[PDB]
């Protein structure tokens, strides 16, 4: 049960294209890193934890994506005039691993700054990761197959989407229903994160989707691009946005480093 990547040979071009997509990549999510780093001290303790998170997800988002790319150049040689399959392996599996961390953290930082707290998060936060953990474990079963049966491809990602659909229900009834508690004009805020999350998250389904409608070493570069485009989107933007709300929401409760911060800018 091989991956698509594994069938063709690639061109320079392509080859180089998608190492490029990689290492920008994990420039992009560790240059963030350093962002989220030096302004949590302008985040009030109560919502630090979130920018705490935006840290880890850097990290964990980054070192898979230089995982991959070292993977990527591990496994191919530029043999005749084409990038073709050497000894090792290459597999976007360890993307799906990773997402078993990094969705709960993507989560968990939206919950903290509705103000969600105690029962409720806790009680949140658990039905969160168990419909999150459906989705990528029924997900990941499916792209084993993605070479050898379409067919189960198909069914397991109905099985997973069942799983991401309730998991935004979710996700957007708190939203909605506890709008009303949050500071300094952020309940216009939060309901542009949701719809920026509507749109970030589905980008993987897409991805996941490429080997049923182009099956060939140009949709292996255009699920990159789309991972790329999507990882960006709902780590990067998603937590700057996060960001943006807690020090707002600081500031506003009276925390003074958070309003000194906003009155620079
Ligand atoms: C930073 C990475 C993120 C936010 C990954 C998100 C992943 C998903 C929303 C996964 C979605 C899937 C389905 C809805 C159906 C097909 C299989 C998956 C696991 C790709
Ligand atoms: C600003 C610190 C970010 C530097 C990123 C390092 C890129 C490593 C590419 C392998
Ligand atoms: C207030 C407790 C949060 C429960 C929201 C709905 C959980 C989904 C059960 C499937
Ligand atoms: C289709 C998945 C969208 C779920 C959003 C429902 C939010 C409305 C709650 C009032
Ligand atoms: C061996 C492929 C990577 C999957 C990790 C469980
Ligand atoms: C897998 C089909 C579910 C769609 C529900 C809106
Ligand atoms: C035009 C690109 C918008 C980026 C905002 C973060
Ligand atoms: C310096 C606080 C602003 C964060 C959002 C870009
Ligand atoms: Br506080
Ligand atoms: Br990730
Ligand atoms: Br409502």
């Amino acid at each position: 049960m091989k991956n698509i990547e594994s069938l063709f040979d690639y061109s320079a071009g392509q080859f180089e294209f998608i190492d490029h997509l990689l290492t920008m990549g994990v420039g992009v999510h560790f240059a963030a890193l350093i962002f989220f780093l030096v302004v949590s001290q302008f985040v009030a303790p109560k919502y630090r934890i979130a920018t705490a998170l935006s840290c880890i997800v850097m990290v964990s988002a980054g070192l898979i994506l230089n995982s991959q790319a070292v993977m990527w150049t591990d496994a191919y040689a530029y043999v005749d005039g084409s990038y073709q399959l050497q000894d090792l392996t290459f597999s976007n599996g360890y993307r799906y691993v990773n997402w078993m961390a990094t969705i709960p953290c993507l989560l968990l930082q939206l919950l903290i700054v509705l103000n969600l707290k105690g029962k409720e998060l806790f009680s949140t936060a658990t039905w969160l990761i168990l419909a999150a953990w459906g989705m990528i474990i029924t997900g990941y079963v499916g792209q084993l197959y993605e070479v050898d049966d379409i067919a189960q491809l198909m069914i397991w990602g109905a099985v997973s989407t069942a799983f991401f659909v309730v998991m935004n229900w979710i996700v957007g009834t708190k939203i909605f229903k506890n709008r009303a508690t949050m500071l300094g004009g952020t309940d216009s805020t939060i309901t542009k994160v949701f719809w920026l999350m509507m749109f970030a998250w589905t980008l993987y389904p897409i991805a996941y989707l490429v080997p049923a409608f182009m099956n060939n070493a140009d949709g292996v570069v255009l699920r990159q691009l789309l991972f790329t485009i999507a990882d960006i989107s709902s780590k990067v933007i998603y937590g700057l946005m996060i960001t943006y709300i807690a020090i707002q929401q600081s500031a506003a409760a009276g925390y003074v480093p958070a309003q000194q911060a906003l009155g620079r800018i």
